[PDB]
């Protein structure tokens, strides 16, 4: 019932989204809010609080040496295996604060002089390389200097800062389910530059979650919700354009929900384009079945795709955006907003040249009208962007 603090929500449905022949995972997950004063609205976020995993903590009680078994008021008590599973993270990496507080504590002189180094002025470009560059966390330089024993307070009040919550971009409308929060969740599998093997946090608890449509004995969680603006236009005769692949679906799903919702009740929809990608139709097409229900009934007026690991070509979902150039750009003389949901660094940055591309073809602009014209498109509120 607020962002800083969270309901015990349930799993109720928890299904994987890909293929037996994908090689990825994508988990379709829905929360029940029935009886709780949840609200959310389509496009908006879902915060979730998650766990570590069990050998994760385990790793930390090695290190820290504490009695699993003692109990204390993390600032009603907790013991040091739930406090490390639930509020310490300790897979990111450490702040240079951090380290402070581990030569305090650590016995070792080469040791202590070492994680000073780290922390002052002198280390700055070791720290980005063999720290933050490596992603080495907590516990890994911990093991690197054995001797750094800080006490149960310091540890979780200056060592390890809390497990930050984890938010999805809600894949429901509340108008076809104003009792589930619906999330879609990829599976996090990296290893770190330093060779370090890493299960994200919550997309693999997720992934693992007991669903109470399935045994009694379901998982839960402590969700929130965090209003966006990442919102549909006023009237459906307003043109939109969704463009984003893989987990980027999530809130065109609840966009094409709501469309549908209100649909059922109301008047004509505006022209629905939705540029979805992913690598291939045998694999992570998820939510198929559900777009071409979409495409039967009136909610999106097309479905462009785009499949970069599937046949001879690569396609991205910019690639179908240059061919189909000519039509959004009167999509946008009409009024069209346009939304990009997914990645960040690559995808986003890619749509968001293409985008100033195409205007000078389609709109006769040179580089910097362009710039400043697509500029004035988000200032108006009519480019969207939901990217992380
Ligand atoms: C607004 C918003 C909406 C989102 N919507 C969705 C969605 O719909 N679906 C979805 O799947 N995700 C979404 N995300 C992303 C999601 O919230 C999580 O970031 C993602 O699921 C990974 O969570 P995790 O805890 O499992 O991974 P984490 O455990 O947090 O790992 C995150 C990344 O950090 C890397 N890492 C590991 N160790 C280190 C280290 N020492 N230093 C630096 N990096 C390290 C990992 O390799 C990994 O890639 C959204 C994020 C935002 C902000
Ligand atoms: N390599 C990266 O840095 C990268 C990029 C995206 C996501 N991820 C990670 O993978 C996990 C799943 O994310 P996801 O499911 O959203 O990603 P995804 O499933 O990897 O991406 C879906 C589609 O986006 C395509 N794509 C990749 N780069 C692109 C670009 N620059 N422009 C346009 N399309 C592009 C992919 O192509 P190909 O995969 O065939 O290249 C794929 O077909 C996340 O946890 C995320 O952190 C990593």
């Amino acid at each position: 019932h607020d962002a800083q603090h969270p309901c015990q929500a349930n799993v109720a449905v928890r299904r994987e989204l890909h293929t037996p022949a994908s090689d990825r995972s994508c988990t379709h997950l829905e929360f029940d809010i029935a009886g709780t004063g949840l609200t959310y609205e389509t496009g908006d976020h879902v915060g979730v609080y998650t766990e570590n995993c069990p050998e994760v903590v385990e790793e930390a009680e090695r290190l820290l040496g504490y009695s699993p078994d003692t109990f204390f008021t993390i600032h009603s008590p907790i013991t040091v295996r739930n406090a490390l599973a639930r509020y310490a993270d300790l897979l990111n990496s450490p702040k240079k604060t951090s380290l402070v507080a581990l030569a305090t504590y650590a016995s070792d002189p080469a040791e202590a002089d070492r994680l000073r180094f780290l922390a002052s002025a002198a280390g700055k470009d070791e720290y980005a390389q063999w720290v933050v560059a490596s992603q080495r966390s907590l516990l890994e330089v911990m093991a690197e200097f054995p001797s750094a024993k800080p006490p149960l307070g310091v540890f979780f009040a200056a060592v390890a800062p809390r497990l930050q919550p984890r938010y999805y971009s809600i894949s429901s409308s509340p108008s076809m389910a104003a009792t589930r929060i619906h999330v879609t969740c990829a599976l996090v599998h990296e290893t770190t530059p330093a060779g370090r093997v890493h299960k994200g946090v919550c997309s693999t608890w997720i992934k693992n979650a007991v669903p109470s449509e399935e045994s009694k004995d379901c998982s839960w969680a402590p969700i929130f919700v965090r209003q966006s603006n990442f919102k549909l236009p006023a009237d459906p005769s307003v043109p939109i354009i969704m463009i984003g692949p893989g987990t980027g679906l999530a809130p065109f799903r609840g966009f094409l929900q709501e469309r549908l919702a209100q649909k059922e009740s109301g008047a004509e929809l505006g022209p629905s384009v939705f540029f979805f990608g992913c690598r291939n139709s045998k694999m992570d097409f998820i939510y198929e079945d559900e777009l071409n229900n979409f495409l039967e009934q009136g909610a999106l007026s097309e479905l462009v795709l785009a499949f970069s690991r599937q046949g001879p070509t690569k396609e991205y979902v910019q690639h179908k955006m240059a061919q189909k150039a000519s039509e959004i750009w009167d999509m946008i003389s009409q009024g069209a907003y346009i939304y990009v949901c997914g990645d960040a660094k690559g995808m986003a940055r890619d749509v968001h040249r293409v985008l100033h591309t195409i205007v000078q073809e389609q709109g006769s602009l040179d580089s910097s009208k362009a710039e400043s014209f697509v500029k004035n498109l988000q200032m108006e509120g009519r480019y969207l962007r939901d990217v992380w």
